[PDB]
């Protein structure tokens, strides 16, 4: 047993994949447009669905927008310098919610990105976990 | 790069780990009380978290419930037959709900187990 994916629902795929692949250096796995189902589903990640979980991406062509609630968290990536890592997103217009520093009560070096839909990206200093 | 973990904010924590480890055969990898946060942390999963992708559970202690909107999906995980994961977690009295016609699934159709907090958890058989 494994887990494959992690599914979010995003007002623009566009400009979420442009998130992704630009700030955070994934690469899009696959992407399938249904013009029968009107949405487009896009996987992205660091490895290939076969060998790890990914993230899946939705957008419903007659949606505008989602409701996000406090029930859904975040989705972690480790990073090699989350500093270098939260200045790529700044350069680039995103939001970093909480600079890389200490985590509150631990030793791991974190940060807090947002996404263009406004999901958390919880980003974890290697070997500081 | 690695993804590491999809976090989830759970009303009873116990309850949610009866079902990731009876109904979804979980392993609790790590368990951790933040005092000073007034939270608990669980990581559950099938490989150690360095190889692969855990799912993060959150309880917070003086929380009894969430809002859900309508932004969050689902996590997928791979079975070994979903006809015996449905009925065990059937069996263990949780809601399965059955989709026909996914235009991504060909032509399976897709069991979803819902877990105690409302989350949805995909079913996908192996192969
Ligand atoms: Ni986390
Ligand atoms: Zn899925
Ligand atoms: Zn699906």
């Amino acid at each position: 047993m494994r887990i494959l994916h992690s599914m979010l629902r995003v007002a623009d795929l566009e400009a979420a994949l442009e998130f992704y692949t630009r700030a955070l250096d994934m690469r899009l796995l696959r992407r399938r447009d249904y013009p029968e189902g009107r949405f487009t589903l896009a996987f992205v990640g660091y490895q290939d669905e076969r060998a790890a979980a990914a993230l899946e991406l939705t957008h419903n062509w007659d949606r505008d927008g989602y409701t996000q609630g406090d029930g859904y968290g975040h989705l972690a990536i480790e990073v090699e310098d989350a500093a270098v890592t939260c200045a790529r997103a700044r350069a680039l217009g995103y939001r970093v919610t909480r600079e890389a520093g200490l985590m509150q009560h631990g030793r791991s070096v974190i940060a807090f990105l947002e996404d263009p839909d406004g999901y958390k990206v919880e980003l974890i200093q290697k070997g500081t976990q």
